[PDB]
């Protein structure tokens, strides 16, 4: 592979098959190595840590770890992993970094990478009354108990609601109203990040239920027909790059092709081996092991997105404090 694992240090859960999924988006990770931490607290500071996880990742030739960085943002008392999202871990380290990069040169990284636009508005049927808000996004979340597929599940996105009995639109000045309630798609970022939805209420057994049902999802993902206004110059066509898994009700695992080239390895903690297409794809659909989180890169922008990282992309400052800090860890 040429391809380090990382350390389960603990029930981190999800934990490394985000950090993975991140430190692959080469365009972020050269811009959080460029992020000033010479005076940042060893141990306070989160956008520290992931710049000590991420030079690990790309020097290590043995499994790194995610101690400092777990207690950096405060997530370890049991509970901790369990009692989020994916995407709210994501949210935490992404915002995080995005704000440590304010008033830099690599000012503005984040939105560029992974923001997208968004529509809800609300139409009348019967009056003149419309509310337009646009919205911004990072990620997007999908439903898919009784959708067979990606394509299923984004009609259900844009689908609209009715607004009828009980549930009025209160339309303020012209009072109640039946009004109907969508959502449309203005933009998509280069890196889409979309979580399945796979966990449910459960008004029995009242803890989150997993969906094990089979979910189809393809290696390339066209999504221009979602859009408001097309484009000619640089259509919608999304490339996988990652297959976030989980099996059971639990272990996880991340199947990554970080080239975008459909040369996949399979992310097991420590345990980084070559595998098929098949292994990463179709064999999680499920139907029990399945994706419960996916990442697209639009393919007119990969190259930028996988742009090669060199050791000299590491300011040398950087690497001067991690080294002697490395060094000073000698146990007796
Ligand atoms: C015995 O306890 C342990 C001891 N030692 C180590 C580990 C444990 C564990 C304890 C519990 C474990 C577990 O099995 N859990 C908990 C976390 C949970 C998890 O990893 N999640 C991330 C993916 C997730 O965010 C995806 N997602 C995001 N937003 C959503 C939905 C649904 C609606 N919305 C708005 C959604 O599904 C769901 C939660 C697991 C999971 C996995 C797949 C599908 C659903 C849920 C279920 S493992």
């Amino acid at each position: 592979t040429g391809y380090v694992g990382l350390k389960n240090q603990g029930a981190t859960c999800y934990m490394n098959s985000l950090l993975q999924t991140l430190f692959f988006t080469n365009q972020l990770r050269k811009a959080v190595y460029m992020m000033p931490t010479e005076g940042d607290d060893s141990s306070k500071s989160v956008p520290l840590a992931l710049q000590r996880v991420f030079y690990e990742l790309q020097h290590s030739d043995k499994p790194v770890g995610t101690k400092k960085l777990t207690k950096s943002f405060g997530w370890e008392t049991l509970d901790s992993f369990m009692q989020h999202d994916v995407q709210e871990l994501c949210r935490v380290l992404l915002d995080n970094v995005e704000n440590k990069m304010k008033g830099t040169c690599v000012e503005g990284t984040i939105p560029k990478l992974f923001r997208g636009k968004m529509v809800s508005y609300i139409q009348c049927k019967e009056v003149d009354y419309r509310s337009d808000r646009r919205e911004d996004y990072y990620d997007i979340q999908l439903s898919i108990k009784g959708k067979k597929n990606i394509f299923e599940s984004f009609v259900d996105y844009v689908a609209v609601e009715q607004l009828d009995g009980d549930n009025k639109y209160d339309a303020g000045e012209h009072g109640l109203q039946e009004a109907e309630k969508g959502v449309k798609f203005l933009t998509l970022p280069p890196v889409l990040h979309l979580q399945l939805m796979r966990a449910m209420y459960d008004p029995q057994t009242d803890q989150n239920i997993k969906i094990n049902d089979r979910f189809e999802f393809p290696e390339q993902l066209p999504l221009d027909e979602f859009l408001q206004k097309t484009d000619p110059k640089d259509p919608a066509n999304y490339i996988l790059h990652a297959v976030l898994v989980h099996s059971g009700d639990g272990h996880y695992v991340v199947y990554l092709n970080p080239k975008g080239d459909g040369k996949w390895c399979k992310f097991d903690d420590d345990v980084v081996s070559r595998c098929t297409k098949e292994e990463a794809i179709e064999h999680n659909y499920g139907g029990c092991t399945n994706a419960y989180m996916l990442v697209y890169i639009r393919e007119s922008k990969l190259s930028e997105v996988l742009q090669a990282v060199t050791d000299h992309d590491i300011p040398q400052q950087l690497v001067e404090r991690l080294q002697e800090e490395k060094r000073i860890e000698a146990q007796k």
